[PDB]
């Protein structure tokens, strides 16, 4: 065990391990979603930039778990990254209720792992959720959310008119 | 033959000649576009300062394939530039796929010109295609794929509206 | 019939394509004779880039005509470009001469372009040939003719020792 | 089939996505050292600092294959990134040798790929491979070797006064 | 064998290295040009400083030779420098032609390396030469020529006001 | 006889065609020592740093000569310049006996060229010495009598910490 180690619970040490992997998963999801908004045939370039950001911020979130586990004096243990449940996400609008259940089910992750923290009485990870990751998925979703309703009432998925205008006018 | 002459198949010679004319062919193509758009029943301005700088960059095109010529020892010979095979280019649209139509045609002529030099085992011309022409036309015909999908979604050529606002939102 | 349209003779806007062809043409040639002098076998770097300029302003000059066409409510119709009468230019003086019996032909075009519309009733189109045709011609053909001097006087052709200073010193 | 697709073979579009998945692995595999130098009981934060560095790199290296991708009318299939063969890397000195041994793997890779774009008569891919990633990997591996000959002269991995050094005076 | 070694023939290298001293005996030559100019009966001081230049830019190509060797994982082998053919150079022209014949000779030499490369399937190897040295040879003896050309139609080698001029505007 | 020539003896003109052609000798043993420097087995930077401003310093002196060869009137004559007794250097503390050992034999000969011109009674060539490469060799020396001394001290060649940390200390 770590000279470092102290009050750190081995359940908290792998949940974290899980929240990395989530991380990474959400990063490469957003990273299929921002290449599809590059295709020839879909050619929406702010869509496309719009989860590129995404993607960069999801890396950002995973190597701040991974600082937590160092300085915490964990071992880090690291899985494979699963491609998406999609090659194609169809529409503007699509990617953006994908986008937002993504979100919405990493949210429910870190509030598991709140409790967790709470449970085996570690205020540190207790806080350093709070912190850093509660508030960004609550801001995350709302943004998803303003975004999806936008494009609804616009007419989307049906008008492409409404993604090219959301493209330009929101996204750009 | 030129003091400088090095390497450099008459079939290469005739070659750059022929892709010096079709530079120059796609250049006033590109004109009696830019053109097209400019006049009073269609009003288009940034389509029309669109193809305006594809006729200047396809000058530059030919500009470069003059220098080659001179630099390697061969003699240029200048063949009638034609004028294009429309007067009218009906829409936005059809401007764009006449164009995408045209890159990937000229396109074509440089790989078979690549291949000629490869078969005449001249790899300086082979790479001079290579690094001023081949990657060029890739981003040109992408582009213009682009355009040609977002005009598409958005309802050209019946839409009005859609050449309207993807001449202000895209090109201008 | 153009909207736009107004005392602009079916006859002047056949002439003003004419014109635009000419131009267009005249360019053609200059292009020609600059890529001669960059020749290895003759060599004079600011022949070529005197007549090179000469080439892209006779590209604004068929620009402007291509404008007050679209601006008038005229159609364009463009014609191909010919190839030049030569392909070997022979010599500094033997350019400078073909440029001016070149330019004194394009002058006479457009004295009948100004007839034609002092004949048409049409003060615009007429106003339009004085302030940017009729005065850039009498310079460019007096530019010419001072050069024809110049390299005679020094002793061109055969002196090759006076087209190379005459390029150095008075092109340079 | 994509509208700008051209030249481009079934073949050489499967081999981009091997590669885009190839580079991604090798970020993986640079994020899992760099967090091993962080550890407690490692603190080589210039080592860390390092493949770090490397890790950023790579993904680059796959945006740019994305991009190519793209821009030939390819589309993208994205498999899971395998995590490492390591969890623990030992040393600095058993680092730079995984990291050569897996440059030089990547490099073999790329030359397969090169060799599919000289079958496939494909030079657009070619020069592509060889401008952005053929150099790049001779210089990559040239870098390792050199760290790896560096250290292994110091006393590494034995002495950790070399490892420390190192870490301070060549990665610092 | 080189650690770093890969994909690298025996046959490369040791042609590598015959290009290294080829690169060093035409900067040798270039140096021996230019201290003949400075010589109190010749004194054409821009020949001198054109030949110089030269010179170095003949140590610069050499030296990425040997870098290309050091990071390919070869071994550079050196050999004698061999002096130049001539201690007298007789005038401007004649070291003008002697400068075109030595690069013409030079750039044949790289030809046969880059088929080497080919017949090889060293890609990397086939770029290099490609990017550094290819389009700098045509270069080099289309600017050779364009001076050889100039000093015949001034007069030169007989006329000694000719040599003078030249080495004034054009070298100067 | 050249029209400058006053005072100077052919002996002496031929002592400096020999001294220059041990310039560059020097020079060409410093490029050898600099390159092995750079080997993926050796990889010491700033050795290889050091020994190439070397090489580019011993270039400066023989252009000096060629100078003063050229100011007195005297024609050079070049030889072929010997390839270096090695091609592999052994080690930083070798290659650093090797250049004093060089350096100790340059010196000889250049105190054997300023004997030569108090013997043929020619202040001139005397002062020229004195003031241009005198010294240099004396600092030259003493330099690398100082590098020789720490190298043996801190336990080169057995100990690769000890070139190592000159490497970074002294020469870097
Ligand atoms: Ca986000
Ligand atoms: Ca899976
Ligand atoms: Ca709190
Ligand atoms: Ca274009
Ligand atoms: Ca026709
Ligand atoms: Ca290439
Ligand atoms: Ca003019
Ligand atoms: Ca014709
Ligand atoms: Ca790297
Ligand atoms: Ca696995
Ligand atoms: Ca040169
Ligand atoms: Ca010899
Ligand atoms: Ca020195
Ligand atoms: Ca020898
Ligand atoms: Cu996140
Ligand atoms: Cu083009
Ligand atoms: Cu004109
Ligand atoms: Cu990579
Ligand atoms: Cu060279
Ligand atoms: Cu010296």
């Amino acid at each position: 065990t770590s000279q470092v180690r102290q009050n750190y619970h081995q359940d908290s040490e792998a949940a974290i391990n899980r929240q990395i992997n989530l991380e990474l998963y959400a990063s490469y999801v957003y990273l299929s979603m921002s290449e599809y908004f590059d295709r020839d045939d879909v050619a929406l370039k702010n869509f496309a930039k719009y989860f590129h950001h995404q993607s960069h911020e999801e890396h950002e979130h995973a190597h701040k778990l991974m600082k937590l586990q160092e300085q915490r004096g964990g071992r880090i243990f690291l899985q494979d990254i699963q491609k998406a449940d999609e090659d194609d996400w169809e529409s503007g609008l699509n990617a953006m209720e994908a986008a937002l259940h993504l979100e919405k089910n990493v949210n429910q992750s870190l509030l598991e792992l709140h409790k967790l923290a709470t449970d085996k009485n570690d205020p540190h990870l207790a806080d350093f959720i709070e912190t850093h990751y509660l508030n960004e998925q609550v801001k995350a979703i709302k943004e998803l959310g303003d975004h999806v309703t936008n494009l609804r009432k616009m007419g989307a998925p049906e008008s492409g008119l409404a993604e090219y205008l959301f493209d330009k006018h929101t996204l750009g």
